[PDB]
């Protein structure tokens, strides 16, 4: 028999992907659209990591690379965990994927049988519950407050637990939130883990892209209970290098690695080298960070500023390079919303897909000169 | 609670690692072993590939590229499944993919559901079975015969067919044994399929690699049964650059760039770039797998001539680079002949994983050199 499998026949559709349809008709008819839905850097990736492909190009580092990826990667990525995060792992725990994307997809392929739930914050990134359905796995949802700076309440997360628990899915900094959570909320879900016993999945990409408080990482506390997930991507600019990094405990970073020897192999060889030169020339990658992030919270403060005159309401981020705005006063829902900004000559990413209904993703990864347009044909829908 | 899924599990041992432990240990203590274990090519990916790579660098191509691939070589790709298969497709029924690895990985996840049937034809690359199974497949074999040249016969395949049947997986020129299908039993085959309704999957990476005969793509005579799966690994020496391309029915393609937005997001942008470069520059990469053709030739020929000289058994191959020997006058089995192989100094890969029992691949992809030094070393295990 012919015919597609359940469990790609049961994918969502997203809302994300039709307002972007009518963003490019718009385009088409020549409109000048200016575009608040960027989910990377608008920066190039620095010359020092472009300069270290180059050298593995012109080293022939063009061969298969173990599933893990390449053992001074893994040494490069035990001493970033300890250094950066505190956390106490040894090369063995420590691995390399096709994108933190693709980290987050073999944890679940690794951990979840079906039927096994996984309780994640709304609003959410995108991906977490499709992959976490994909795999079998059950979506649990606990809602985060704009009230509450969309930071979680461990109460309301207890309550979410159940004997079926195998995972807590947490993003700090988080997209689409830009919310930061404070150490002892982080300290306080690690500790509903270790006495429920399941997983802890802590998505930290936005480390660096920090404006205010410390990025703490709970497997500071319960280490056998988390797997950090991380990357290249949204640090030095290198979303399109697709080379993402977890470290955990020994038996699933093993299985991770497992699943990617029947998928992917192992990562783009050439990749893993130019990565390995981020990490190791400190110098170089600190520069880079430093000048990113003071030309995001320059657009972040601009941007907010801005709203605020309008009377438009939006929690203040304290990470990543993302803005939920409350759209109440532009229509009834966020997708009206979303068509109604097209018209203005506004791009933005509807809230439906994330759960942040009523709200509308901007992103300040553009130029100033981007967002002060963007605040003008606002202005003109108010 | 806390631990791995089951399909995580599920996957058994290999004892091509357990050989590769003792080879380990011998290399440790101060052994010369000559490896004919390769699965990749001993060139260097070709210059005008890595200048494609460099360009796009210093262009900024270092951005998130769509699911299913630049819309650039997705056209490519079309134009080389066209013009050299004599497959109809359009871009939109092309797939570019982390390696002809995760082609069949997302194609499987696609395609099956927990009980559905696989056959597949032994001797078989170590993956296929891995890659049903991890999705719920049931693995169907199907044995091809040394006097038959490893060449399946269509009426033992047949045979397999039960109603839960969901694909067939052929691949030539294959991996382990080096035979070439006929066109006949290449048509008979995708015959089967439309048929008795399931999916054909044409594994065709070795299709440059070719020392006699013709390359016949099956989906010729079952367009909409069969989903044939390439790459740049094998014909351009890019096995570290992880780019494999797929086409086939579009419904199918589509479900399989799903599983990439879900899992890696999309190929490394680089990679896509020097890709496109390979397959549109058509002098310079023909020049290439022209070169590694003829020198491929020379080192089988040479094999061959060795082997029959010390009296030992295998069956001629017509592409890629391996040969399976017969390994009855050296062990009971091929685990134990891969063992007294590695004592003589010569590390080969045992049949085993690859359902070729009494059988030991040996790769040609390395110098002559290293050839003549093996055939040497050969004579003390007689
Ligand atoms: C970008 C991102 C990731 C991982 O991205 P990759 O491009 O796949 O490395 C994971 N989680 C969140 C919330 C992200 O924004
Ligand atoms: C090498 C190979 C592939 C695909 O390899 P990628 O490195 O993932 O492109 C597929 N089938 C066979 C038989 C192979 O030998």
């Amino acid at each position: 028999m012919r015919g597609l499998s359940r469990r790609v026949q049961a994918m969502k559709p997203s809302a994300t992907v039709a307002v972007n349809a009518k963003a490019l008709e718009l385009r088409r008819q020549g409109v000048d659209l200016v575009a608040l839905t960027a989910g990377e850097p608008d920066f190039d990736t620095p010359e020092h990591v472009k300069e270290a492909a180059r050298r593995a190009l012109a080293q022939g580092k063009t061969k298969y690379a173990p599933p893990a990826g390449i053992p001074e990667l893994r040494e490069a990525l035990a001493e970033k965990f300890r250094r950066e995060n505190g956390l106490s792992v040894t090369p063995e725990e420590t691995i390399v994927t096709v994108g933190g994307s693709q980290a987050l997809f073999n944890l679940f392929q690794a951990i979840l049988d079906p039927g096994d739930e996984v309780i994640v914050l709304s609003p959410y990134w995108v991906s977490y519950p499709e992959m976490v359905r994909f795999a079998g796995g059950v979506v649990v949802e606990v809602e985060t407050l704009p009230e509450e700076g969309f930071v979680p309440d461990p109460e309301r997360v207890r309550r979410a637990i159940t004997p079926r628990t195998k995972a807590l899915v947490v993003n700090s900094p988080n997209n689409p939130t830009g919310a930061v959570y404070p150490k002892e909320v982080l300290e306080a879900l690690a500790r509903l883990a270790v006495e429920h016993d399941f997983y802890l999945v802590s998505d930290e990409i936005y480390e660096h892209l920090l404006y205010e408080g410390e990025h703490f990482s709970p497997g500071r506390v319960a280490p056998e209970h988390t797997l950090t997930v991380n990357g290249a991507a949204k640090a030095f600019a290198m979303t399109g290098w697709r080379i993402g990094y977890a470290c955990g405990p020994k038996e699933v970073i093993k299985a991770m690695a497992s699943v990617s020897r029947q998928s992917t192999t192992s990562p783009d060889t050439i990749a893993q080298w130019a990565t390995l030169e981020a990490l190791t020339n400190q110098e170089a990658s600190r520069a880079f960070v430093e000048m990113a992030r003071e030309a995001y919270r320059r657009r972040r403060d601009l941007l907010l500023e801005g709203l605020t005159a309008l009377g438009l309401k939006a929690v203040r981020p304290s990470g990543a390079f993302y803005v939920l705005m409350d759209t109440s006063p532009i229509a009834p829902d966020e997708v009206r919303a979303a068509e109604r900004l097209l018209e203005a000559g506004v791009a933005v990413v509807p809230g439906t897909d994330f759960a942040a209904f009523g709200h509308v993703r901007l992103s300040y990864a553009t130029s100033e000169e981007n967002l002060r347009k963007a605040l003008e044909r606002f202005a003109r829908v108010l």
